[PDB]
């Protein structure tokens, strides 16, 4: 998260930490008990590493009680997503067993009716992220409020140029966005999960080329599938 600030501790007990061999790699979204919610490009490139969730987090080094390292039982990508586009950039992972819910670890209800979120609404992106441009990873979570951008400006040739989806929302990312590190987690709007973090492009931070989220309503028949 770049033009962010440190979290409330346990504020966002649904956000956690998709883990590849000891380190966190992408964002995620406890979605119910066993379920957590995130992007198919982080796990492209898995490949025999030991693929955990971690729930209960505010810092990734330090110990508290109520951090918890889950493995992975199923991975389930969306059946189009491609390493090579934006489209259906999802993943459900089952978790080994039921998740120990408590104050710090909860599911966040998540969108099942598509409707766009208006223009200018502030919606809230958390993560572990990268937080400036010299690559500055942090320890605590983080996040910050961005603005949703509406798709016609969003598909301008000098943005991104028809590539918005109706599957997809966008949010201003002038020196405030989500960055590397980032994917895969919630943008949460009305204090509903109504977006996970993507990325076609390394830049970040740039109002030229806004941030994009992938709209959970608009995939919400495959998730429930998944889910039962
Ligand atoms: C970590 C893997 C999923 C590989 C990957 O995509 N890396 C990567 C590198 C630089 C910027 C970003 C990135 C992420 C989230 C948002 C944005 C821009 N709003 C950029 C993403």
């Amino acid at each position: 998260i770049l033009g962010g600030r440190e979290a409330e501790a346990h504020a966002r007990p649904y956000m956690a930490s998709v883990q590849l061999n000891g380190a966190h790699l992408c964002g995620g979204v406890l979605v119910a008990e066993q379920w957590v919610l995130s992007a198919a490009h982080c796990l492209e490139d898995a490949a025999d590493g030991k693929v955990q969730v971690l729930l209960g987090a505010h810092s990734l080094s330090q110990p508290e009680p109520s951090k918890r390292l889950y493995d992975v039982l199923r991975a389930v990508p969306h059946p189009d997503s491609q390493p090579d586009t934006i489209d259906h950039d999802l993943l459900l992972l089952q978790l080994s067993e039921k998740a120990t819910l408590g104050p710090a670890v909860r599911p966040l209800p998540w969108q099942r009716v598509d409707r766009d979120v208006a223009p200018g609404t502030l919606c809230d992106v958390a993560g572990w992220g990268i937080v400036n441009h010299a690559g500055r990873r942090p320890d605590s979570l983080q996040h910050v409020l961005l603005p949703v951008l509406d798709r016609a400006t969003c598909n301008r040739r000098t943005h991104h140029d028809g590539a918005i989806t109706e599957r997809l929302m966008c949010a201003e990312s002038n020196r405030r966005d989500s960055c590397k590190g980032d994917s895969g987690g919630p943008l949460v709007c009305g204090g509903v999960l109504e977006g996970v973090v993507t990325s076609g492009s390394r830049v970040c931070g740039n109002r030229k080329k806004p941030g994009i989220y992938t709209r959970v309503a608009s995939y919400a028949a495959w998730i429930d599938s998944v889910l039962a």
